[PDB]
């Protein structure tokens, strides 16, 4: 009953030729897998499942850990990897949380 | 390496059969699913791969649960189901403890 934001996007193909002009660390194949596709702007992806924007991308970040500590609700990403993998990474935020402040 | 505790009770056939005569609260079902097998000796059960020993089942706990808990170390709770699941488990504890008081 959650139809994709995107439907054009919902290949991997799709996304992947979205990523031509490329000029970033972080990678292009793991971005398109973890359903972002650029928006020749910036390095602005969206995810063509649940809209989610992400940009200002570090050296050695995660696509799949971005998409699920910024977007858990994501159909697509639970298909993908999981209740577990998306419970993680909020658990680890509040945990680590409660342990400093 | 890792080679299982008891060879012998790899098979989950061979596990089933080890119930049969099972009169406790918990599911005898699962706990052979989830690696166990009955000592035929109150509610003691060990896992055939990690030789780790359970006992005093409560009305509703989960054995692969259980395991993960008490036993993170196994292989074959490794290879089922996987290392979200196994962490999962201990993240919660961890928060849990940390958040009361
Ligand atoms: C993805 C890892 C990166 N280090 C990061 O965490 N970025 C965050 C982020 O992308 N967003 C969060 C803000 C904190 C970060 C930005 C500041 N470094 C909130 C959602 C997202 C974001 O800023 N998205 C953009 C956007 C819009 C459209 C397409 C792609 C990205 C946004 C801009 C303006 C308003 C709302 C969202
Ligand atoms: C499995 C759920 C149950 N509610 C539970 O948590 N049981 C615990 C448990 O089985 N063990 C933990 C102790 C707390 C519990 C027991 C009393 N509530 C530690 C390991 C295990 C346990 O008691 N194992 C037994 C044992 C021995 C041989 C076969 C099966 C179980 C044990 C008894 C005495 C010494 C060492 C281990
Ligand atoms: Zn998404
Ligand atoms: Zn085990």
């Amino acid at each position: 009953t959650n139809l994709p934001r995107n439907p054009s996007m919902a290949d991997y193909e799709a996304r992947i030729f979205t990523f031509g002009t490329w000029i970033y660390s972080v990678n292009k194949e793991q971005l398109a897998r973890a359903g972002f596709y650029a928006l020749g702007e910036g390095d602005k992806v969206k995810c063509f499942h649940c809209g989610g924007g992400l940009t200002d991308w570090k050296p050695s970040e995660d696509p799949w850990e971005q998409h699920a500590k910024w977007y858990p609700g994501c159909k697509y990403l639970l298909e993908q990897k999981g209740q577990e993998y998306i419970n993680n990474i909020h658990l680890t935020h509040s945990l680590e949380e409660c342990l400093v402040r």
